[PDB]
């Protein structure tokens, strides 16, 4: 049959979906979510072997173990134990697009496992197994005779086999295809896996059982009341005996508890459901749940007899909160909500798709800790274990179905296709039947990059009408179709349209006010972190604060997709696109996280978790207030540490307890500041710090923070006058100055300073020259290719126009000697096919201090496309252990990427100066410094600058971080301006035009001395 | 234009018609009869089925024709008459006057259902005034009705023509059957026959 | 298989719905409404055979004609043939209320047919075959292959028989059967036929 390229067939003998089920029969072990006896895994050693299809898989294999087979772990995606290659491709199919066919070389994988089992399940009860996540559809043999199918790889599959076990040892065969006509829906941009690759497991319930049961939680208008409504459905033969309780908990108290015996009220001529029953607890001032108090009561459903003997106990985790949309805003529990969110992938980059409970973990508590409050399963339903996660730590979850077909063109042929409608439906329908009952899902949502066809419109209302508790989304067809309760664009920019024909993308700060428009904007992906990217995320976040309607959106994404490679060594190393021999591919563009594969932030999730803080300040005077955006909870672990220095130097600090009711002021006045003797400028920083340990932070947890400058006094004192003049001496080819035991050369050639001696120790390895270009980002680059140039992109222009080939020609270089120090002079052009692109023009002054004070002087023709930077660089011949700096930082930032950085003073490692992106590129830039120091030398200004072994040419030159090796020497980019990083998408030109370098004339001044 | 699907005897009627399994079932029979019969002028409805409760699947459906196919209404009499999943209140054997108030599914004089609060859509009564046998008493209240009440727009009787069958007795001779004739058992017996017209087309 | 005791599978190998066609090569005609050479209709007699249940049917039949079948007009009910009776029930199904079961007992309709197809139908284009009502699921074989499945008794459920077909004489075998999971969607108050 092919049941593989039919999607009319989506499973054989595939029992009901329902949502998490243990079948305890014991009501305490329910009401303590303890390990059931009767729910087993079957996770551990299985035997694999791989096919290149299904026709090549014999028939001894139903009966017999295959002698070739391997031992494997399961879950597992076989290609992460190397027996086929995983495949990253974004939006391309991965395989031809003639649906429902997939290609006859067809990976199979052959999974089988020998197992007990116990004559206890047997002699009564059902027996099923349950397999929660198989890619991307499979047969299931027992013991030789066939069982069923299954598809959709991102939701449980369970069968019945009670029929099929025997008492002892037993065999399950279950024969895996990578390609089934799932897969067309299941073209999300992910590393392209197969496999069973979630939980495989064995459930015994009993012949008369609870089948199904929804939890709803209603609220009278001020919370203060709550009507808890359980549906039970049974399966079994009814019998007037039968009864179910259903019983209510917070923490040890039984806070309400119902008992009926089954039979629900008259639905229509016909009558009603003898085998349902619907149980109606009231509750008192119920705790309510949100992400800022995930306060949770236990709901416990018996099925029992009336003599008071328990047949089984189904339970659940509850949390009274109300989740609508009125008059235009999403509310919470009445309140409206400012979503911190972030898409997050099921990704290790060791094991590939499968989800443990240690990474998730760790995923909620780096979240939570970096001020996100929401998750959006981007893009299919995630392992069970963590929607209980975010019920219990506290995020609000949009739960999606695993429907994306986005390589279709046009992109919704299939979902406006009524055949593809049941393969659709199940996927909504199954979900939900799963889920419904958490509390952390507040919002439903249709799939990802579908188009809009009718299929999204027909299971929209299905969901509306089967839980109207909760709003459903879908952003495909132009992200405000009738199929989504919220506009939910991805990439909308803040004050930026773009006009798409059909699916135009409009500002968001526009979209709201569109003729007739009344609904919340949320995106449902916005910033694309993909290298060095970020730049501009402040500007979503003022937005968001001022526009009501602009309730926040989820970042893309959480986690780069790389994963692990080794080298000849036997050394790890990070990979993406291609890397497998995967082609076509679509390389670096599977990372786009916040955090590397192994969890360690880039710079970019600091400037998140500023801008997303919970606290906003203001400063009047001596008055500080802060505000709190919380909806619910009182600042109960919160103290506000403030800190006065003048350039780097404490001069003062302190600590006020922080009481702010949610949505309140208070106001903190700072005590009379003692006036600083120095010049200087003085800083004020203050942080929220927690000085309690929470379920999601260690005690002394910094929430919060913001400084502002305070006084500042200009230094009008006269220096101090030298011990000695500098010496000048001309020679044909070069002008070179002496003072004490040092020495500068300057070459009458080139026109730039080539040495620089301390005694007898040259301090340079390449001359300092003006640097106009970047190691580009992969911001510049976007989807641009050596293969297929993207004109428009920044790189490109910047290629085209010669930035990176222009030749500095000398138009002067002339020597002075003044009262008591030397002047050079030096004037350049920059040219390419005989224009000139900038002119710089310089003097550098060397006093009886040693100082050399170095005046910049640019001009950038102004057809040229703007410069990537305008700055100095060199390559020092020595390397220092540390990097001192009285900037921002400590982390790296740039100029669109800059609001989380603090101005103090700064020492650290010089590799911590280094950001290792997978793909490198420019990086570890600091921006608004006013000296640096290294080694023996200092440089003061006002300037940004990075510093390490790497040149810009190497990193350039350079595809892959673990590729690259330290240069002599140290590398330094010291550059009055340099341009923003961008990152509304990585795909297009996104960086503001307040952040480009587009002036046309530039000054700058350094001073460059010795310590 | 009405898609084939019925289970009145399903217990209660939407146990099928509010489970997702039967989505896909169902849907093919709505969707495909709207593929197939679009282009027809005559066609100025569809309808979900008849008899069948209101389900969750109802619902999905409804939309999906509004969705591909705005040029015509959608009605749907399960559940109540005037569900969701129904632009036209659409009872069948409401009464003029006379108010039937069935627990869950009332069956309102269709004088009084159009203006219970909130209600603002046309009715046409999916079926009315049962011919079976000697009847149709009654039949002017329901014209003086409609045309004094702008939104009661008529009905559609039930129903045109008897489904009696022709058996032959010993002689050869032909004659009307209804159910159990047949030797068919359990059968609902002459409920068969309730045309304004015999099986043959003879007037009642 | 058992496809007509599983909602999951409705048909199997069938195309597309869409409106009624008849392939014209003569715009004129179509403009009239005229009858088209590319549209034939296949009514007339066939051969047919009643059994109790699909369990019955000798698998002989798929290749030859049972000699023990008869001749009978299509379209037709074959209650209205004397096979078995014709059953009026209104609400209450005629069969045990258990989804999506139906009887073991389910009587089997063996409709053939031999006709004739010109090689200019084969040699370019799509030959499919259109049943615009068959009550209340089928499996169809064309020259001894299967070709598909079907249900839903008030729509026209068609196949494409291009690759099952040769010049010259061909034989269709329809085993049609009279309950099915179809038949949970299709309780009417008429007669069931
Ligand atoms: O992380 C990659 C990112 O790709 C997105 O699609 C990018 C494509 O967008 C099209 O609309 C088109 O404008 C192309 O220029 C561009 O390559 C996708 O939208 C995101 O979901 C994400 O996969
Ligand atoms: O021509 C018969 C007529 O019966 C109608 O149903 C009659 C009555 O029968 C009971 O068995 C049902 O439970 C009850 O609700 C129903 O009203 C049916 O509505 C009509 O369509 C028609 O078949
Ligand atoms: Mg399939
Ligand atoms: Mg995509
Ligand atoms: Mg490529
Ligand atoms: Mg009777
Ligand atoms: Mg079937
Ligand atoms: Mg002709
Ligand atoms: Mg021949
Ligand atoms: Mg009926
Ligand atoms: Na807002
Ligand atoms: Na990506
Ligand atoms: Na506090
Ligand atoms: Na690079
Ligand atoms: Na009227
Ligand atoms: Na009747």
């Amino acid at each position: 049959r092919r049941d593989w390229e039919n999607p009319g067939v989506t499973q054989l003998n595939r029992l009901a979906a329902h949502p998490p089920f243990a079948s305890w029969r014991n009501s305490e072990e329910a009401r303590t979510d303890r390990p059931s006896q009767q729910l087993r895994s079957l996770n551990g050693e299985w035997r694999f072997a791989w096919f290149p299809a299904p026709e090549a898989v014999p028939e001894s294999w139903l009966e017999c173990d295959l002698p070739e087979a391997d031992t494997v772990v399961v879950p597992s995606n076989w290609q992460m134990h190397g027996y086929d290659a995983p495949i990253y491709t974004n939006v391309t199919y991965p395989i031809t697009v003639n649906p429902p066919f997939v290609p006859t070389e067809n990976p199979t994988g052959c999974y089988s496992l020998t197992f007990n089992v116990d004559e206890s399940w047997l002699q009564e009860g059902q027996t099923r197994i349950i397999f929660d996540g198989v890619n991307s559809a499979f047969h299931l043999w027992c013991n030789g005779r066939w069982v069923g199918y299954g598809q959709d790889s991102r939701l449980p599959s369970e069968f019945d086999l009670s029929a099929f076990l025997r008492a002892g040892e037993n065999r399950l065969a279950v024969m895996v295809l990578r390609w089934s006509d799932g897969s067309y829906l299941e073209d999300q941009d992910m590393w392209r896996m197969s496999g069973i690759f979630r939980d495989v497991s064995l459930l015994h319930k009993p012949t008369t059982q609870i089948s199904d049961f929804h939890v709803a939680t209603r609220f009278n208008d001020d919370f203060s009341r709550a009507v808890l409504e359980a549906e039970v459905q049974m399966c079994g033969e009814l019998r007037d005996y039968l009864r179910v309780t259903v019983s209510l908990w917070q923490g040890e108290t039984q806070v309400a508890s119902g008992t009926a015996p089954f039979g629900g009220e008259i639905i229509d001529e016909r009558g009603g459901y003898a085998d349902r029953v619907t149980l109606r607890l009231n509750v008192e001032n119920p705790k309510l749940w949100s992400a800022e108090i995930p306060n949770l009561y236990r709901a416990v459903v018996e099925l029992h007899t009336a003599d008071g003997t328990l047949i089984e106990a189904e339970a659940c985790d509850v949390g009274f909160r109300e989740v609508r949309i009125e008059n235009g805003l999403l509310l919470l529990n009445g309140k409206p909500l400012l979503i911190r969110g972030v898409n997050r992938h099921e990704h290790h980059p060791l094991h590939g798709q499968v989800m443990d409970e240690q990474t998730m973990v760790q995923d909620i508590l780096l979240m939570k800790q970096n001020n996100f409050n929401a998750v959006r399963c981007s893009h299919y339903p995630n392992h069970p274990l963590w929607y209980t996660l975010c019920d219990r730590y506290g995020l609000y979850v949009v739960d999606e179905a695993n429907i994306e077909t986005h390589g279709m063109v046009p992109m919704n042929r299939l979902t406006d296709d009524p055949r593809w409608l049941p393969a659709m439906s199940e996927r909504v329908t199954r979900m939900v039947q799963r889920d419904r009952n958490h509390p952390s899902v507040i919002i439903w949502s249709l799939g990802n990059e579908s188009g809009h066809g009718a299929n999204h419109d027909a299971l929209y209302r299905w969901i509306k009408s089967v839980d109207p508790s909760r709003p459903v989304q879908y952003e495909g067809g132009g992200a405000d179709t009738t199929a989504t309760d919220i506009i939910c664009p991805m990439y909308a920019r803040v004050d930026e349209d773009q006009p798409f024909p059909a699916v135009p993308k409009w500002s968001i700060k526009k979209w709201l006010s569109l003729p007739g428009e009344t609904r919340p904007l949320i995106l449902c992906q916005y910033a694309h972190a993909m290298g060095n990217s970020l730049g501009g995320f402040a500007k979503y976040w003022q937005a968001f604060r001022q526009y009501p309607r602009l309730q926040g959106g989820f970042v893309w994404d959480w986690v780069d997709q790389s994963l692990i490679k080794y080298d000849e060594n036997g050394n790890p190393w990070s990979a993406y696109g291609g890397d497998f021999g995967d082609t076509p591919n679509d390389r670096q563009f599977c990372m786009n996280g916040l955090v590397f594969a192994d969890r360690t932030p880039h710079p970019a999730l600091t400037e998140a978790k500023h801008q997303q803080q919970f606290f906003q300040f203001r400063l009047s005077g001596q008055t500080i207030e802060v505000t709190s955006e919380y909806l619910f909870r009182h600042s109960d672990n919160e103290l506000l540490h403030w800190m006065v220095a003048l350039d780097g130097k404490p001069l003062a600090s302190g600590e006020v307890p922080l009481d702010v009711a949610p949505q309140g002021k208070q106001l903190i006045e700072l005590p009379e500041l003692p006036q600083p003797e120095s010049a200087g400028q003085l800083w004020l920083t203050v942080r929220v710090v927690q000085p309690n340990a929470t379920a999601w932070s260690e005690a002394g947890h910094i929430s919060a923070w913001q400084q502002w400058r305070l006084a500042e006094n200009l230094s009008v004192t006269l220096p101090a006058a030298s011990h000695a003049i500098p010496h000048l001496t001309t020679s044909e080819m070069d002008f070179c100055i002496e003072l004490g035991n040092k020495r500068w050369q300057f070459n009458r050639q080139s026109g730039f300073l080539s040495q620089m001696w301390i005694g007898d120790k040259k301090q340079l390895l390449t001359p300092l020259r003006d640097q106009f270009t970047r190691a580009p980002l992969d911001n510049d680059i976007g989807v641009s290719e050596a293969t297929r140039i993207d004109p428009n992109a920044w790189v490109e222009r910047w290629k085209a126009a010669g930035h990176y080939q222009a030749e500095a020609a000398l138009l002067q270089c002339t020597a002075d000697t003044l009262a008591d120090a030397v002047l050079i002079t030096t004037a350049h052009a920059w040219q390419h096919q005989g224009k000139t692109l900038f002119i710089s023009r310089k003097t550098y002054r060397i006093d009886g201090s040693g100082q050399m004070a170095i005046t910049v002087d640019v001009e950038v023709a102004s057809d040229t496309p703007h410069p990537a930077r305008i700055g100095l660089n060199c390559q020092l011949a020595q390397v220092a252990e540390r990097v001192n700096w009285l900037g921002l930082g400590p982390q790296e930032n740039y100029p669109d990427r800059l609001t989380a950085a603090c101005f103090d003073r700064w020492d650290l490692p010089l590799s911590d100066m280094y950001t290792p992106y997978v793909f490198p590129s420019e990086n570890g830039l600091r921006c608004g410094t006013r000296e640096l120091n290294y080694g023996p030398h200092q440089w003061r200004g006002d300037f940004q600058f990075n510093i390490s072994r790497y040149s810009q040419q190497q990193l350039m030159e350079t595809s892959h971080r673990h590729l690259l090796h330290a240069e002599e020497g140290t590398w330094l980019n010291i550059d009055g301006f340099h341009m923003g990083i961008g990152g509304d998408d990585s795909w297009s030109p996104s960086v503001s035009a307040e952040f480009q370098l587009s002036a046309g004339r530039y000054h700058y001044q350094l001073v460059w001395c010795q310590k």
